[PDB]
């Protein structure tokens, strides 16, 4: 029977390892895990840091016991040492004791994911430099909260924002540090993050943007970050600048981007056949540019992980790329994106513009009801929608998912702008926000004419 | 100067104008409405009844003015009597004189609307029998709900549905019949008006599901309403059991569906090449099955009153046709669907199955989530998505919307299980709902094989 192992195990494995047995279950699942727990939701680091989650065992889904009650043959502890492709074996280490084997595989699944980036920098050694990715990680930063007044966060993505917001409404004296002028600058433009730096500079966030660190030194008071333009003392640093794939199991032997994500066909095969990639490991299909990326969400684990299951014998089903949806909540305001910012795609080299649309979200004669900020961004020649997104204290949030639709759909501004949406004073205007956001699109390629 | 002559102005008539009047402003527009205001939101009637609409004025988004301001000419208070279609004519009464006169178009609008239906039963000119469309009448339930403790509100459809909930509400009794065996038949599957109406139960409605009335009798204490199975003595009923499109004035003249909807192609335009029509005095197409249909709504009046004034000339811009996409809130839950309920589907001879899943919206380990009951109907055979609804007390409005374009894109249930869609825990789990909604589908298929 078919010989399977799968290296790594938290969102990825653990959608790939269900699938495949739901649909193979003759064959025979080894699956490796550094770690003793798997499917930790890593998003719920910030929400038990912001005093939002009860119980910290309520973020695991799964379990290795209910992996193995699957028929898997579970082997937590253990770090795959070696991947040989030709012989098609891997070498383990039992962490436990040191002990290795030299096992044979008919299928191997890389979903070994992403580790962060940790640059060479004098005094990243210092206790006082934490990581925010696993269940480890979020063990150490729940009990070291209590003692550390000053926080500084090192990186102003999606990681470093919600953690900054977190620790600043928990009373904490928050420093927030990025290399780029903006924070969140990949995910949103310059009207949206205008906004939310403000929110940060109201709640007493010090922001330190355009700024990276030089060096930590250690000091009797605590720790000393030094950056290109400025020195802060903190009692704790957590650098979160971004992932990268770990995947130097198969460097140089499968196809891989330029930071080592793996490249797969629609079928979630690697340059070798008998090698899938699932999750952080692997390269997504950007739909909005037709290219490879690498942009690591939850969403393409558990996509990907399934996609693999499927396709393990015979391409089964195709992968549908992404737009990259991604959001979250920030003082109260809802946040969300899809697709290409405009800055994103001006640096690419493509044709894009963009309309910013600030409107209530439902008619003024309601009890009550919210501005929502909105971007479109889109091709002014075909039309064809890039991105957009939404920002606004009423939960906007399934609005992205609607652009997402629009955009794998290849819809035009002019889809948008008219296609049905209902109509209900508690809900909405008599045309829905996301298709004024899209005539006022039109409107500017009009006034262009 | 091309001549054009809109006939009706409440809110199809309204985009229409300013489409026209935008695009080619030398254009002479004339516009009669027999009432004495223009865009009334009647959304608004059940919300003020509620409670929750502080002034009405609020209720208007445009104006006379604001049309006249922009070039039209505007005859409010005028009532079109006739249309010649072949001499392209139209016959006009003044309403505060009774003066008649008759003037040439180049093209004309059909935006004359709908009225409510009223059958022929004995008694219903009483006083006590009301109808819910436009401003006029939302003025005299105003001034009458103050009085009138027992209400009762004949036909659960979005009307009847929001009415009852809106007195039920401020404190009286109500009571709400339909001649179907479920209240909101039209638009949601059984599952969900199984909630909905135990939910009125709750807050004291009394359903009076499959029963048509007889007769209204005026007694000593209030009117006698006569059903085929029960009596019920009320201070005020409501007649809300559909929409009628207002459309005699064409009738003979134009193609029309068994109703008197007007037929359009895809842009605007009636059988006469030069009679456009938009809301609802017009037939949607409706995508789901591909054919015209009659459902009244909001949505239609806005997109084809536009679609008119750009098509007015020559075809500009098709209509993309619609799902129906609509909803309402009710006691606290949000309840929306788009495109064609299980039952609607079979009724139809359409090969058709469902999938019925409750979650909760967002992971547990969040400091609050809530159960969302969604349905998904779809062709077993091509995967196609036929339909969809979802109802929650957390706001799920906008994923009805999802479905739209879902369904407007010809989406399968394979394409929603698995399309990126964001993952946030203070918004979905790692699958969104509608992910994991068309995954149940696909899981109903796969069992159906084997
Ligand atoms: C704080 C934080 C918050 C986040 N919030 C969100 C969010 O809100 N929404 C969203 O969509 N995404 C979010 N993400 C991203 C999401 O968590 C990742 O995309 C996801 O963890 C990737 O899943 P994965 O299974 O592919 O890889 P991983 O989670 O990285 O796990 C891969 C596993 O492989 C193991 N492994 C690696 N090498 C070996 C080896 N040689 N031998 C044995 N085992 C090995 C590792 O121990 C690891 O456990 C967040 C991430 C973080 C850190
Ligand atoms: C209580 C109520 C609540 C509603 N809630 C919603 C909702 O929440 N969401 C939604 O999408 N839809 C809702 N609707 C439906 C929506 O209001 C209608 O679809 C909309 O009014 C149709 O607009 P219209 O301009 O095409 O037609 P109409 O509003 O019917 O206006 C047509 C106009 O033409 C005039 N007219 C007719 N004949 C003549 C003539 N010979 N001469 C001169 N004038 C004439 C009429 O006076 C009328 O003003 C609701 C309807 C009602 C009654
Ligand atoms: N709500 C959501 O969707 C969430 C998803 N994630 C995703 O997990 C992955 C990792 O998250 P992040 O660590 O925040 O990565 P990120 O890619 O989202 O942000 C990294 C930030 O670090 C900056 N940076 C890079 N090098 C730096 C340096 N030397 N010094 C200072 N700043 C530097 C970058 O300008 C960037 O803003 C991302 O793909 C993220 O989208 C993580 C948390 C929440
Ligand atoms: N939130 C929303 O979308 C709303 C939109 N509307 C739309 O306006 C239009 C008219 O609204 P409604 O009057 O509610 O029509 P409707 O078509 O929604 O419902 C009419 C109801 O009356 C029943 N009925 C028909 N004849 C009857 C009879 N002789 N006796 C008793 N019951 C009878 C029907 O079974 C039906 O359930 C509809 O198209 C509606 O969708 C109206 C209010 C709110």
């Amino acid at each position: 029977s078919m010989k399977v192992t799968v290296v790594g195990c938290t969102h990825a494995g653990t959608f790939a390892i269900k699938q495949i047995l739901a649909e193979h279950p003759d064959a025979e699942v080894t699956v490796y895990e550094r770690n003793d727990v798997i499917s930790f939701l890593s998003c719920g680091i910030a929400l038990y840091l912001g005093g939002k989650v009860a119980d910290p065992q309520g973020l695991f889904y799964s379990s290795p016991e209910e992996l193995q009650k699957l028929g898997a043959n579970v082997q937590m502890n253990h770090n795959v040492l070696a991947i040989d492709p030709d012989q098609k074996t891997v070498t383990v280490e039992d962490l436990t004791n040191h002990a290795q084997t030299t096992e044979s595989y008919d299928k191997l699944v890389m979903t070994s994911g992403s580790w962060p980036i940790v640059p060479k920098i004098p005094g990243i050694d210092s206790d006082r430099v934490k990581l925010c990715k696993n269940w480890a990680h979020a063990q150490a930063l729940i009990e070291d909260a209590k003692e550390a007044k000053r926080i500084t966060v090192i990186g102003a993505g999606y990681i470093g924002a919600e953690l900054a917001e977190a620790y600043s409404t928990t009373g904490h004296d928050v420093t927030l540090i990025d290399a780029m002028a903006r924070v969140m600058p990949k995910y949103f433009d310059a009207d949206f993050t205008d906004v939310i730096e403000q929110d940060y500079r109201d709640h007493g966030v010090q922001l330190a943007l355009g700024e990276t660190v030089e060096s930590f030194t250690d000091s009797a008071t605590g720790l000393t970050i030094k950056t290109d333009k400025n020195s802060y003392e903190t009692d704790l640093a957590i650098l979160c600048i971004g992932f990268r794939p770990n995947t130097d199991l198969l460097k140089g032997k499968v196809d891989m981007a330029p930071n080592g994500a793996i490249i797969t066909d629609d079928y979630m095969r690697s340059s070798n056949p008998d090698i899938f990639a699932a999750g952080d490991s692997a390269a997504v299909h950007y739909n909005p540019t037709h290219q490879n990326a690498y942009i690591p969400l939850a969403t393409n684990a558990v996509r990907q992980g399934i996609l693999v299951g499927k396709n393990l014998v015979k391409p089964t089903v195709k992968y549908m790329g992404t737009q990259s949806s991604s959001g979250l909540a920030l003082y109260d305001r809802t946040i969300v994106s899809t697709g290409l910012t405009l800055a994103a795609a001006k640096q690419q080299g493509l044709n894009a513009e963009q309309v910013i649309v600030e409107d209530n979200y439902r008619p003024e004669f309601m009890p009550s009801t919210e501005p929502v900020l909105m971007s479109l961004v889109f091709d002014p020649d075909t039309h064809r929608i890039l991105g957009g997104a939404l920002m606004s204290k009423y939960d906007v949030s399934q609005s992205a998912n609607t652009l997402s639709v629009c955009i794998q759909n290849e819809n035009t501004i002019d889809d948008l702008a008219m296609v049905d949406m209902l109509f209900q004073p508690n809900f909405d205007r008599p045309f829905n926000y996301l298709n004024i956001l899209a005539q006022a699109a039109q409107a500017k390629v009009a006034q262009s004419v």
